[PDB]
């Protein structure tokens, strides 16, 4: 709704890193027939390999570029993902050869989103997730000593042992259920019916878990994220506490890299652009190079039009798009923010002629 | 709760513009029989075909009636619903002819409700869907190898071949799970049961996902339309910010068309009336014709009967139903609003008898 | 937490209008015997029927009783539960005079919790139930087409015929999945996971509307509830709005009818109670007759123990247990309600002793 | 995210009143041979037993070491845990024996955390819990009586019966759905479908039952701790209602004993440290040793970096981490706390250097 995270044109690591898993796992078989991906998926797999060489080396000289220190191990991440696959490399036993090859497949681990995710899976606490997890233990012994007394039932041949009891049990306590035999006795039915409204039920409960961990996880870092923006807008500085609430809750964008669109002049949207640092380009009749402490969007309030503007960034500007509702509550609580908006909308008549 | 979105009867397209998918598909197999339907869902294929002819023509003379341009491409979106099918009608190759035919199920896709649920579906973020769309990666080539050793663990005939390895893995992946054969080993089973919970785990998070999703939509939307809303009555403008908020939060319903019962008199229901504009028809024992700035439904607030009152509208109004838990509020927040209860339940007392 | 919502034994009506399904269904079938349940289930079927009639009676000279007017068709609902069953009494002809049999299991549906439940059914708008619902249209023609060319892909004997398209297509739709056959060419499988989390997906996009649902519900409901329980005792007369906010939002309990032990004194618990009308049994060594318009709870507040007494309700009371967060709150807010705190700690210090 | 429940390394019990339940389990069957584990297991089997006994006993002399009255009955779950295994220890009979000895399972079920949840469990209320039940039921003898007419649709051989339309029900209102038949009639499985979305919709309704379930736990659980946690702290009682508030619903973090290394000095975090009691151990130019009353990490704050300190209990405290945006709205709420800021950077300025 508020946010704009736009990132320039690049293709990810996600191509490079996951292409050797690709081609590997492609020729990974012998759809019986000699070889040509062999040849060829070997070929890009020295073309993916000599990538790592060069990723490698780049941390060699970049170890050190002047570069945080805020994840050191994912280093050592990357240093193992070219180095098992090294003596990965370096069998010449059997196919299994082939087998050990896909150890790369831990290369998208090489940096992801799942740092802060993993940042409330530790601060997660819920220790609900452990007492369902018993709970998994509740179900699991329960469809499986029923199992044991039922696939007992009919002991003469396939029956009346534990694999059965088993196997049952796993697929049954899923949401799966997928299989050769059944119950020839409605009981081992019914309890059927009760395994999976039961095991059911507990999926549920560890979703609940992982649901507040998304939620606590967005609110976190999302609201924190608003004290590093807060802090970081001189207008903020000239506006008290309340407006500081109203604003590092309300405040949701992103910054937009030089190089896009940002905008569409008479399009129907619903945002707001300021403008933390640098310029931003803007077609105007009489052109206008914006700068830090101003905010662009009024075109569109106070004209009545949706984007009845449109802008691009020549510089990496960081964006934050206003809540209108509250910023229309400040107009009309104080006076000296009804100046404000009165010399806003003068600030677009200016801007929308004069130069 | 506070919504009325009441919509006047209106056979709606999905009718036309999917029964063509309808009978298509009917006639779209041979059960071993000559024709019946193809003659008949030709015919109806013939009818509706000439519905997309007049539709388009509606395009034409209607390509500008005044109509707003919020999004052009729904148009083209249209032209080639009847475009495609076209050169599906000129094909006379094999009877793959027949299968192409089906094209048009894009056409409940002219309009739909999709356009907002877009809205946030760029509007998301969440990259966590990135994120967790690698683990769908990690997941799938974990019990994609780990599929890969225990299907070469009993090579002799059908084992020990890539493609098993392949698809149990991805049928286990699911929820879903259904098939021929199992592991013969444990272990194949108890990593069954690892990817069962993960694979399914997984599937919760992207959940959680379009959870975040509805909720944002139904909010923005929703306050934003409570904008619109808001600056749309005059009393609004008469009422201070803190009442703005309180409304703009709290107002919650729809316009209904003329030709409805809009209430039920002496029937139990919560809910509130208010004239945006236009009238609204009242049976009374002294007949009130309605205007905008008035409000209905102290009857049942102040005279102790749900709905002890019942409208229509003769014109299109829109209705917003107050909380009258905030009301109470204001009530009590102010001797003025206070003023504004007594008259209120005066203005009930003249409206039960006066003219 | 705050809720109490005690019920005296009952046995409810599910067990008598849920047993004619039960027993009819058990002899329902024939497993190659004469009868037994027949003569047995039959003899209940009188049994339950005679219920029937005598209930319809209870309606007779209840037809009013001074009853409300609130649900006007429940009682269609009945007779017609008694009645479509008659003509079932009705029928001579085949074994399938026993099948119409079962038309009572609407007979739970004689009233129920689905009432208010269907209230946001109906109130819920979110036509994004329509959207997804034509998206279910997507995928299932999706997965209808791209099983067609599939099942046609191998002709020569079971495939190329529209009915694999079709049922590979529901099942795997679903998240159930269960079957006997799959693609031999890897297409068909590579579309089939793409169903499965599109499917899945889809299905979790109308859970996150009846979520929405459940929530608004039990808003709604609730407060609305805490409106008709704010104005029905005096001290909320006593006391201003922004108090009546607090307790309103605050209040959650439900009343317990006389003949239950309400507490347990000296063992854990977190709760409150409220005389709202009637009195409550007490032991104490100088025993106390509860009256309207005080608290009970100060006990285990102010004496340092949870509940470290007990109660019992001679005459049904309903019951508020107070949120003890914004009590300190208030407490501490200002001098009159700290005043109200120590005379309180006062009342259970004369209350513990004295009469 | 502000919580840091850090628990000292322990064997939980799980590995030793679960480990008989893997044992047994294990030498639980007969996989054709005489015994192994029997003698094995079942020695394990004698010394969990012994551990079953030590625990007992453990209770004889604990029944009260000045214990809590809190939960009386966890003690008879043991004593059963024990004695239910002890006459399966008394049975001489067939190999059943074997079976009845898995009782254990119960074991975890000493203590674990299902007892706040059932705290909501009968807490709940909700019941539209009851009201899908019967819901349950509509489905179910939906498609069971649909199935009914379905199987009796081809008599002659093994469709007809009854038996049929229950299993084809039950397994079909899964979500899991496995087996070896259809219909041959479409009808069966156009309503297959509708079981379908059904039942699978029920489950979902269960679901945000159990939703709504966490989120009230861990609400009240939570701000009622902040309630124990409130008044704990003397602070607390210089600070007036409103502050009150903001930290009883702000404060979230656990108790670390000592042991462990709490903080990262230099390494990225978000969190705070207060001394609730005790000291705590800090590396400093100038060590100083911390107490009651003050409040560590605004070392990080003021400082600039995350976690510029890092600090170590030596007696078990308790936790808890401020939030800081609330914190920064107090220092410019009032010129007091201000001055708290500035003579906090001061704490840190003196603390940084001198003694
Ligand atoms: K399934
Ligand atoms: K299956």
């Amino acid at each position: 709704m508020s946010v704009l995270p736009f990132l320039r044109i690049y293709a990810p690591l996600n191509a490079v890193l996951a292409a050797p898993g690709l081609l590997a796992v492609a020729a990974l078989t012998i759809p019986d027939m000699s070889g040509r991906s062999r040849l060829a998926l070997a070929a890009l797999l020295a073309v993916i390999w000599g990538a790592y060489l060069l990723q490698l080396a780049a941390t060699l000289l970049k170890r050190r570029a002047g570069v945080v220190r805020d994840r050191t191990p994912k280093i050592a991440i990357d240093v193992l993902a070219v180095l098992v696959p090294l003596a990965a490399f370096l069998l010449d036993g059997s196919p299994d050869w082939s087998l050990y090859c896909a150890v790369w497949l831990l290369k998208p681990l090489r940096d992801s989103t799942f740092f802060p995710v993993l940042g409330r899976v530790l601060a997660n606490e819920a220790r609900n997730l452990i007492g369902v997890t018993t709970l998994f233990g509740v179900v699991l012994f329960a469809v499986a000593l029923a199992a044991y007394v039922i696939e007992r039932d009919i002991q003469p041949e396939k029956f009346g042992s534990i694999p059965q009891a088993m196997w049952w049990a796993v697929v049954t306590l899923s949401t799966t259920g997928y299989g050769d035999t059944i119950p020839q006795s409605f009981a081992g039915r019914v309890l059927a019916g009760a395994v999976m409204m039961s095991g059911i039920g507990i999926f549920g409960l560890w979703a609940g878990i992982l649901a507040t961990g998304f939620y606590q996880e967005v609110r976190r870092g999302d609201f924190v994220r608003n004290w590093q923006l807060v802090a970081a807008v001189p207008l903020f500085q000239k506006l008290g506490p309340a407006v500081l609430v109203e604003i590092v809750r309300a405040l949701r964008a992103r910054t937009v890299p030089a190089g896009a669109v940002i905008c569409r002049i008479g399009e129907p949207g619903d945002r707001m652009f300021f403008v933390v640092e640098g310029s931003v380009s803007v077609a105007t009749p009489n052109p206008v190079e914006l700068g830090p402490g101003a905010f662009f969007g009024e075109m569109a309030l106070i004209s009545g039009e949706p984007r009845s503007a449109t802008v691009s960034a020549a510089t990496t500007v960081s964006l934050l798009s206003l809540h209108s509702a509250d910023f229309q509550m400040l107009c009309s609580s104080s006076p000296e923010i009804a100046e404000i908006f009165r010399k806003t909308a003068l600030e677009r008549r200016g801007a929308a002629a004069s130069a």
